[PDB]
């Protein structure tokens, strides 16, 4: 039922330099891979078939993770490192599609995915911001259970985050008349951006990760340019509002932001810890410090 | 005086992926910059003045780091962010220029080496490879020292480091009479290549840092192939030592093999505990696992 996902990757990212001076932000190397690499594991893993990097003319080497590299299998071969050669190649499943659209000037992440447009088509889509890690414990992640929820309801969903009731001014908060259970939604009533300590109508970021109806192509296409003078997506989300339910799915993983330097620098810690292969060793260099 | 390094960044580094799949080894991220600034930033304040890269088709990335970006530069005055602005154009100083050759195929160290023979001409010069970081804790790096007794000396330099008995089997291994003291050097025989664990002329690691005479060049135009790849330095500085005094240089830092998983992961460690902005908060985050 949910098939597709727009990642908007075409942002310069001026908030992790110089690291991302010269490559994408999103190749940023958490532990042994990019950062992208987490995010699209987590769309094909909640069902996704078709990738929709929404993307700038220097981030080439993004589209090229995702794709073949005869120099590199070659030396590989060579070498006789078979193990890895099949790692780097089967990087993506063979049902796994990755598409690629320009975003021709940076207008907002609402101007972002209407980029996609004629990708999306009739179909309803997720929408997953890269620059977020969402790490999760159990089995089904924050994404198939939030799917299966538009699935169930035809409620577009929005992922959010109990956060401390302290620091609600740093995120957009949904108002919702209560919160909801973690893994569970509730009717959701628009969303205020970085809401002033103690006047909040909720302790729930918005994280990043959406499922719409393709509807919303039609209304980003009738939304005017909102705060930074930028067309805005929860503008659209807004429009939404009065013909369908929106609801806030709170989800039962943790979020990393790969945008900070210091959300970085914990997701590596995070990440580096949980390494299939490297946890332990990793542990034991941490251990050395002091 | 010595005035040029030799970078050699021409090789893929199967041994770093995925990371390096799509970007260069030498852009990995090292807490908040590519890995290769540390290297650059080594040779520069050892009194470089020309880098040379020895470099590959697939490597713009390294070269674009240290040129501007017009596009990126721009977003960033029309967002008003003059801190970020100046830590991505000073990247070095304004003495400080960055020659690109390319090494047609990766016939050996050798030959990347012979690659920068036009550029070098008769000068003496140092050659770094980046693969291996050097922290230093004096206020003199490692390469300076080595520099500052080439100087004198007149003896061609190999920076080398002590490891565990039951390891020199990995590693590049000098012949030395005796051991010198950290920070200095004694005259050398040869290297021996991963010797039998039992049999190593000492426990000193070829590290990857050298002072060569200008002539080491003729010396590689007249070497013939080793491991099947095509021109080997070593062979070169055993040609060189029918000749004159070469030198063992012992290092008092300390070295990171970001090509290794496990060395990447500890820069990552070593490296930001210690950086300006973001030690303290890095320290913090490390003791909210345990
Ligand atoms: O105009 C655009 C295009 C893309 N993105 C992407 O959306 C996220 C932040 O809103 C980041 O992943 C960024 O690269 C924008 O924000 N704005
Ligand atoms: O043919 C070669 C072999 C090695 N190197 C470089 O030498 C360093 C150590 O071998 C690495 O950074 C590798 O890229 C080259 O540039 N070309």
């Amino acid at each position: 039922m949910i098939k597709k996902a727009v990642l908007p990757v075409a942002g310069l990212g001026t908030r992790f330099l110089p690291a991302s001076k010269s490559i994408p932000k999103e190749m940023v190397t958490v532990v042994d891979r990019p950062a992208i690499e987490y995010v699209v594991r987590e769309a094909v893993e909640a069902g996704i078939e078709q990738i929709i990097l929404v993307t700038h003319s220097s981030k080439a080497s993004i589209e090229n993770y995702f794709d073949r590299n005869f120099e590199l299998e070659t030396t590989l071969e060579q070498k006789k490192k078979f193990d890895l050669l099949a790692e780097i190649t089967q990087i993506v499943p063979e049902h796994v599609s990755v598409i690629s659209v320009r975003q021709p000037q940076p207008l907002g992440l609402g101007h972002a995915v209407l980029c996609a447009k004629s990708v999306v088509g009739e179909d309803d889509f997720a929408v997953l911001l890269p620059d977020v890690l969402v790490k999760d414990g159990s089995g089904q992640n924050d994404l198939s259970r939030m799917i299966s929820r538009y699935n169930s309801s035809q409620a577009a969903q929005i992922m959010v985050e109990a956060v401390p009731d302290h620091l609600v001014d740093q995120y957009g908060i949904v108002d919702v008349a209560q919160s909801p259970n973690e893994g569970e939604s509730i009717a959701m009533q628009g969303i205020v951006e970085k809401p002033p300590v103690g006047a909040a109508p909720s302790n729930l970021s918005v994280v990043g990760r959406y499922v719409l109806p393709a509807k919303i192509m039609q209304l980003l296409e009738n939304t005017p340019k909102g705060a930074g003078n930028e067309i805005q997506l929860t503008d659209a989300i807004a429009m939404l509002q009065d013909t369908d339910t929106v609801e806030a799915y709170r989800m039962q993983g943790q979020t990393f932001d790969c945008g900070s330097k210091l959300g970085y620098l914990k997701a590596v810690l995070h990440y580096g810890l949980e390494h299939p292969k490297l946890g332990m060793e990793f542990k034991q260099l941490i251990l050395e410090l002091k």
